């Protein structure tokens, strides 16, 4: 019903920790993205007790704003028993789907058009490397079938990166079918990619 | 400030689509998980115009509730220009971190303890297969170092699954170092795993 502003310092992460490993590279991108357009989704908490709140969902948002130095955060309070909290806390983390590398690439291109930005401008805004931005956009040059493999998560982005060098659609497609069917890794893809350019 | 209830049928997904591929397997797990404990995080929308709302963030929530047959959904309305919406819409999707397979496993074990449930009970509640639940929990039996590799995303869950069969900690660890350093795939791991049990 009501979005609430709650003290960042009075918040304790969920006892049944759903997340054990936390990438600071990513969490900083979040703190940066929150500096620009603020916290878009409030953090879900329950009252742990008197004036203290247990995070249901939104640890990264909490840690990013902590780094930002914000004194309070937007929350939604839901009355829940200790069992409900732990369950929900695990489901909101189990039911997360990350965007596919091709889509991450597509999005990067959208922001390049919309904010009329350089690959350096993008890296600075999204809190990642010029390298990572450039290399992911390069995947849009790949043949469409390879691009569809990327979304179907048939191939990794590193498998595809090597295929960019072949510079022949047919050769790339022939290898793609080998990679998925033979189930090649990144190493033996790169290996095979070089052998072809040599020959 | 105020969480709002808005008509599911008056909502249009973002024009600059951040997500192109949508796994129904997952989206159904979400609709199921929403049947049980409801929509925990309201969906962020802007007013596209008169009585119509453009999704900023929460397409999966929207599609899951649509399948559930819900007539309205909880939203947060933010006034934004067409440029702001598109940008934010891409960032809320770019800054998503999925849980690591070991953590997905750990969470599954928590719910098994908390709801005192069978692997079948878990599969039914989380909307996935008994197989997927069983196979992911089996990773908790693996040696700790392998488990740390899993969180560091050094190895895939399929690389690890094969190592469960070796049933010797040392042999598993020796292979682990080979997998990461030699950069072996799932195929050549399984291959090597069998060769050892044969010999």
């Amino acid at each position: 019903e009501e979005v609430r502003h709650i003290p960042v310092k009075s918040i304790i992460p969920n006892r049944f920790q759903p997340r054990t490993m936390f990438d600071e590279e990513k969490i900083d991108e979040l703190a940066l993205t929150i500096r620009t357009h603020g916290i878009i989704q409030p953090i879900v908490v329950r009252e742990c007790g008197n004036g203290r709140f247990e995070i249901i969902a939104g640890e990264r948002r909490w840690r990013a704003v902590q780094k930002l130095g914000w004194t309070e955060i937007p929350a939604i309070i839901k009355n829940l028993n200790d069992k409900e909290t732990a369950s929900v806390a695990l489901i909101e983390n189990l039911q997360r789907e990350e965007l596919t590398p091709i889509e991450e690439a597509m999005a990067y291109a959208k922001l390049i058009e919309l904010h009329d930005l350089t690959q350096e401008a993008l890296a600075q805004r999204l809190g990642k490397g010029q390298s990572t931005i450039a290399n992911k956009l390069r995947l849009l040059k790949l043949p469409q079938e390879v691009q569809e493999a990327l979304l179907q998560r048939a191939i990794t982005e590193r498998h595809a990166r090597a295929l960019i060098a072949l510079k022949d659609k047919e050769k790339q497609l022939k290898l793609l079918q080998e990679i998925i069917d033979k189930q090649l890794n990144v190493k033996q893809t790169e290996d095979r990619v070089l052998k072809l350019l040599e020959a």
